[PDB]
């Protein structure tokens, strides 16, 4: 009985094996744009993905990960609310069964069709493993996806999904440039949070971009062809793999823009 997104193992059940699910800084959260406050103390956000080196793509049972070689100082996120440098290790998405839902964070209660998460670990901690034992160990750059015009830079990911349909399958995925998945503006909202998936560790500084990227209906439709199940098992489409908004509690969301 592994955690998942179904009726008997979904978000409302996670707290049993992962008590921190009811913690003080859980993610995602609803971003109330009117309550968010512009923060002058925030420094310019820096996303440097020019040397990013992808290795492979994997269906892990709850989503698919595009993994990067993080053994060297490449693909780094710094500035903004961050102290020091954070290194990109992987990115993945959360999406719905319909265009009207799919994102984890919401904006004034609005749900987007999907949400992209670029995961980075604080280099001061040596590696990802040690980083997730720290309150400021991770930084996730979140980007909303809406259905409209296709995103050319996403097609290479879409076309390889047919090879990793079921849980456990992986495939080489080199030379993929994540810069092609970024919107024009880096305006963002930021707050202290957690992993949105078990173990739900509270080590994340969330940086959610205001401007969504547009992807085509065809592209998201292919995301929905993936399977939660492993090969040879009854088909359970990989859809609605998103956790709903959690209590903001003692937290303030800061905006990088006026
Ligand atoms: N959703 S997330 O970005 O908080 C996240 C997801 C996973 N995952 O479910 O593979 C690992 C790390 C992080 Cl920070
Ligand atoms: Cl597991
Ligand atoms: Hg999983
Ligand atoms: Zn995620």
């Amino acid at each position: 009985h592994h955690w998942g997104y179904g009726k008997h193992n979904g978000p409302e059940h996670w707290h049993k094996d992962f008590p921190i699910a009811k913690g003080e800084r859980q993610s995602p959260v609803d971003i109330d744009t009117h309550t968010a406050k512009y923060d002058p103390s925030l420094k310019p956000l820096s996303v440097s993905y020019d040397q990013a080196t992808s290795l492979r793509i994997l269906n892990n049972g709850h989503a698919f990960n595009v993994e990067f070689d993080d053994s060297q100082d490449k693909a780094v996120l710094k500035g903004g609310p961050l102290d020091g440098t954070y290194r990109l290790i992987q990115f993945h998405f959360h999406w719905g069964s319909l265009d009207g839902q799919g994102s984890e964070h919401t904006v004034d209660k609005k749900k987007y069709a999907a949400e992209l998460h670029l995961v980075h670990w604080n280099t001061k901690y040596g590696d990802f493993g040690k980083a997730v034992q720290q309150p400021d160990g991770l930084a996730v750059l979140g980007i909303f996806l809406k259905v409209g015009s296709a995103k050319p830079g996403l097609q290479k990911v879409v076309d390889v999904l047919d090879s990793i349909k079921t849980k456990g399958k992986s495939a080489d995925f080199t030379n993929f440039d994540p810069r092609g998945l970024l919107p024009e503006s880096l305006d963002y909202w930021t707050y202290p949070g957690s992993l949105t998936t078990p173990p739900l560790l509270e080590c994340v500084t969330w940086i959610v971009l205001k401007e969504p990227i547009s992807v085509s209906s065809e592209q998201v439709l292919k995301f929905r062809k993936l399977n939660f199940n492993g090969e040879g098992e009854p088909e359970e489409l990989m859809v609605d793999n998103w956790r709903p908004a959690q209590p903001l509690k003692n937290r303030q969301i800061k905006a990088s823009f006026k």
